[PDB]
């Protein structure tokens, strides 16, 4: 469950333009991001995970702030 | 040849705003992206590869959709 | 010091839209990016590092060009 | 606390443990290896010389004379 | 099919093979190591305890009593 | 020049060196392991079979019969 992953891994959410930024604990980004990819959300154009940072690309016309609010809401 | 790399590695292309998103098979993103970097395309501001996802940043005024169409066309 | 890291690691800076792109020597991206993260700059929404490429997301209304100019200026 | 945290990390991320020679091999779910390995590093195991995470695999190097197997067992007992 | 795919992977990604002790070391082109290693994991080699990919290098741990060299040879013969 | 560059790399990135068996283990600051390891690869050490970088850790495999320790010492002497 993404909801469960998000309580353990989502340290914070931020945004700018079409991107939602998710912060995780150290090394957490690929574990969280690949789980997002498996959910298969239509508004999620794609994700890239660094070490502690995920960039999630929102499908126009959704903004990165809206997208990040939906992930933070879970 | 990028054309050849793209038939073996490009599972799909997507976009939003100034970003083209390329999906690859598992672990394929850095192999595909670094090969894009070596091509040296003026409209490609840069790329970042995750595991199975490449973000390619299009130079304004080109959009991520146009850029992704040119890569998908190869 | 970020200033010192930037002379050793910043090969070039580029931009498009809300993103500043930093190029590093091979494998340098996570070393440079995590150091940016530790600085904690309010306009930096987040960073993701690939191998030789950092994407830095600028907080609206700052552009990726302005942000990249401030990093290049250090 | 650190121990309760390690135990929960291991329970949620450690799919299996294996070994060969002085290496213990941890398997995780997809993307999980840096998350798990980062934390292991942070607990400060004297018997661990170091770790490297891939995507779903960690190699944990055992400090001589300990073996990869013994390392693995130590970790399994923390679950 | 899996074998034809492994063979093509190896032909296109394996620049060289080397070894030391219980480790086989695969070299790839730039960025190629996770692509190759992911696939190796997926073929299910019983003689492989696990793999870790860097950027252009994979370490493949051989299951005791097999050696890194023997592993390498097995892989070379699949090309 | 390559040597002055290696020396500066090592001085700035090598927090510590350790070993077990045929592996030398390099510790770096955060994110530093691919930067350091890339460069090591590029200097062409005959005694190095290969390297893999994580985030803050590199495993350097020593070419038989050299040991992880001896490798480490060689690198320490370049600082
Ligand atoms: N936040 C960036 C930079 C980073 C890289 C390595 C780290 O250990 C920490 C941060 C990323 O996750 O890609
Ligand atoms: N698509 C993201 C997340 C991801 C990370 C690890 C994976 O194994 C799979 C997907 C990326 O490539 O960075
Ligand atoms: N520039 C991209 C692609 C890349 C990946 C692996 C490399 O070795 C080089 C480049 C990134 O840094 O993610
Ligand atoms: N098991 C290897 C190879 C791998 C790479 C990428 C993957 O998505 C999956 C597996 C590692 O974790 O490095
Ligand atoms: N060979 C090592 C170090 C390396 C890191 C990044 C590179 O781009 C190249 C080499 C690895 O694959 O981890
Ligand atoms: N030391 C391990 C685990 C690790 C992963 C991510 C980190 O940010 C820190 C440590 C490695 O370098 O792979």
């Amino acid at each position: 469950k993404l909801r469960k992953m998000l309580d353990d891994l989502l340290v914070s959410v931020d945004h700018s333009g079409n991107i939602a930024v998710l912060r995780t604990p150290p090394g957490g980004a690929p574990f969280l991001a690949s789980f997002i990819d498996r959910v298969g959300m239509e508004e999620v154009v794609g994700t890239i995970a660094g070490d502690d940072t995920v960039f999630v690309l929102a499908r126009d016309p959704m903004t990165g702030q809206e997208l990040g609010e939906f992930l933070s809401q879970r």
